[PDB]
């Protein structure tokens, strides 16, 4: 479950 937002994609 990885949530990218704008720069990076961080593990949620």
């Amino acid at each position: 479950s990885t949530c990218c937002g704008y720069r990076m994609c961080v593990p949620c």
